[PDB]
């Protein structure tokens, strides 16, 4: 039993979403007019509060409930630490719905206990290719095209209940009343990864790592020195040697991105995202938004020749509180974002992404298989890691797909 997402408006099988052949929605069509205004019920000893993240204390108290309460590894031996400066960045996009961020909280002293946040993204999200042959081979084209265009939807992340608060039937009534906020909003769809199975995934992959730092990742446990370099002398000389990397970019012209490479960067970055089934369509303010550099946060690196920016790459750093550990408090882990490439290999283009990434001090890089992201694990040493980012939608029918036909990086 899934009794809450039983009840819910998605797939409930792999035997399901195997038989899916094109995209659509779930549900009964409905209209603002049908939901409720009012917040969802909740114990009196509760109550529902919407963040103002234009408002540091609110930051920081959100921030406060994810340090100690957000995701871990299987092992729970690292937390997320998402920075206040990256909670900014994260929750409040260009357009962004205040009403969307959904927070509750005890009523005598106002503490946090859990979070859900709603993010607008356009996504293309219509019949994959591959299942577009089938629909000429059947003469069924304009059924299989119904719904093409990019689709202004929810991405929902950072849901949380405080560890205290586990188990109590909590985080569906979060759900609910976000599902709400956002269906008043004439919103019906929903995007969300889960390091968890669920209910059911249209697309799943590793996650991959990369040491840049492999002395503080063996001593933080993040990795082992694997049985092979035992049969080697100063084993941890080895080890280094083999991650070493270049103190500088390799691609001459390599620097920083600025506002007056927005139009650029936007138009090569969309022209190859629209190469796959599932992917986010954005405008200036957004490739502002998400890629312009900010301190600790994000950064990104175009490649210019020919006052002509041909390539782009950028990543963004989510620190990680190491556990149990006394020696060392945090792992500085940056996460491949979005990149382009058209002058050069990818592999080229990624590897000044490690160099900068290590000459930054950062521990280790990470990313799931999606985009072209698999081609370049053997070369740039990635090896895959424990569990699967899986991709799912809320109210909206759609086959499986691979992961390297998913587009859409998720903070
Ligand atoms: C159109 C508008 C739609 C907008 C909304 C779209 C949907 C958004 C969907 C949300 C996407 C979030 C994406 C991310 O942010 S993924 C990150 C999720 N967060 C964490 O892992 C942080 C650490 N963990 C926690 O804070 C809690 O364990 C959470 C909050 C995860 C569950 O709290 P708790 O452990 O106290 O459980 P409960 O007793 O209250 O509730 C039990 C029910 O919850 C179902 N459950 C467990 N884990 C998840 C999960 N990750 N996504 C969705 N559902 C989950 C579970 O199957 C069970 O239901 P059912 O099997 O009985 O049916
Ligand atoms: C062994 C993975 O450790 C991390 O890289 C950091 N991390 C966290 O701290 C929280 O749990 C995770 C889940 C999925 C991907 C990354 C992380």
């Amino acid at each position: 039993a899934h009794a809450f997402w039983s009840t819910q408006p998605v797939p409930q099988t792999e035997d399901e979403t195997e038989k899916i052949v094109f995209a659509g929605p779930m549900d009964e069509p409905k209209t603002v007019a049908d939901i409720p205004e009012e917040p969802y019920p909740i114990a009196s000893t509760f109550e529902w509060w919407t963040p103002n993240m234009e408002a540091a204390d609110d930051i920081h108290a959100i921030y406060e409930l994810l340090r100690d309460n957000y995701v871990e590894d299987d092992d729970s031996m690292f937390r997320f630490n998402y920075s206040e400066e990256f909670l900014q960045w994260a929750l409040c996009p260009p357009n962004y719905i205040p009403d969307w961020h959904v927070a509750v909280r005890r009523k005598a002293d106002k503490k946090l206990l859990a979070f859900i946040a709603g993010v607008p993204v356009t996504l293309r999200m219509g019949t994959p290719k591959y299942m577009k042959v089938k629909a000429q081979e059947k003469g069924e084209g304009e059924e299989a095209a119904k719904y093409d265009e990019p689709r202004h939807i929810c991405e929902i992340n950072f849901l949380c209940v405080h560890k205290q608060l586990r188990e109590k039937r909590l985080a569906p009534i979060l759900i609910k009343e976000a599902t709400r906020r956002v269906n008043r909003t004439n919103v019906w769809q929903a995007v969300y990864t889960a390091g968890v199975l669920l209910p059911t995934p249209y697309a799943s992959g590793q996650y991959f790592h990369r040491s840049l730092n492999p002395e503080k990742l063996v001593e933080i446990r993040f990795s082992g020195i694997p049985a092979q370099y035992q049969k080697f002398q100063n084993p941890m000389a080895m080890l280094k040697r083999n991650y070493q990397l270049p103190s500088a970019p390799k691609n001459s012209g390599l620097r920083e991105m600025k506002p007056s490479d927005v139009p650029q960067v936007r138009r090569i970055l969309m022209n190859y995202l629209d190469s796959f089934d599932v992917g986010p369509v954005f405008s200036d303010a957004e490739i502002s938004h998400y890629l312009l550099p900010r301190d600790g946060v994000v950064f990104t690196y175009v490649v210019e020749n020919d006052k002509k920016v041909t390539d782009f790459f950028s990543f963004y750093r989510i620190p990680s509180t190491v556990i149990g550990n006394s020696n060392y408090n945090l792992l500085n882990a940056a996460y491949v974002h979005y990149y382009a490439a058209t002058s050069i290999p990818l592999h080229q283009l990624i590897l000044d992404l490690l160099i900068v990434a290590h000459s930054r001090g950062f521990d280790v890089c990470n990313m799931v298989e999606i985009l072209d992201n698999r081609s370049f694990v053997e070369q740039l040493k990635f090896g895959a890691g424990d569990g699967h980012l899986r991709y799912y939608f809320y109210n909206w029918a759609y086959p499986k797909i691979k992961p390297s036909q998913v587009a859409l990086v998720m903070l």
